């Protein structure tokens, strides 16, 4: 655990980070996909191994040492709001007990849903909350990577806002 765990923010890319380990925007079939899924992609492709997992659930694959936690939530495009809220909700759960298992001081998360898979809404509050949700039970630092500057700024608020 971290000694006093803590939420942060970064605006860059997630295959930089400065934690034990990262949790992958993955799809359902372990494909090297778009975004931050083909960044970890290239940075990590030896966790694509057997990745594929579906969607609700994260499964992790070492890359040497270093855990990737591939996390499927749900594509907005082919789910119900109401279907697909309960799935990104379990993404994150399943991510908090990966994080747990893995006995990591701190993770890497970027938001899921969002981007290609938000079925073009915004739902940086749907996707972050369910987040704080599943993780507020952990003791990892956790630092959330965005790349837009106003979703650095009212994710930033978001974690402030609480402390
Ligand atoms: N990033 C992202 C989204 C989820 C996996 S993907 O690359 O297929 C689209
Ligand atoms: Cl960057
Ligand atoms: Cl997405
Ligand atoms: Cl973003």
């Amino acid at each position: 655990g971290a000694m006093a765990p803590s939420y942060r923010v970064k605006r860059m890319d997630i295959a930089k980070n400065d934690e034990e380990c990262v949790v992958n925007a993955a799809n359902p079939r372990g494909l090297p996909g778009d975004g931050v899924c083909k960044a970890v992609y290239k940075k990590w492709p030896e966790s694509f191994k057997n990745s594929a997992t579906p969607v609700g659930t994260a499964k992790t694959v070492m890359c040497g040492t270093y855990p990737v936690i591939h996390a499927v939530g749900p594509n907005f495009s082919n789910y119900t709001e109401s279907e697909g809220d309960r799935e990104l909700a379990a993404a994150y759960r399943e991510v908090a007990k990966e994080v747990t298992r893995l006995g990591v001081n701190s993770v890497a998360i970027p938001l899921l849903s969002t981007g290609v898979y938000s079925g073009g809404k915004d739902r940086l509050t749907q996707s972050l909350n369910h987040l704080f949700t599943a993780m507020d039970s952990t003791d990892a630092d956790v630092v959330i990577y965005c790349r837009d500057k106003e979703w650095e700024k009212k994710i930033s608020e978001a974690i402030q806002m609480r402390t």
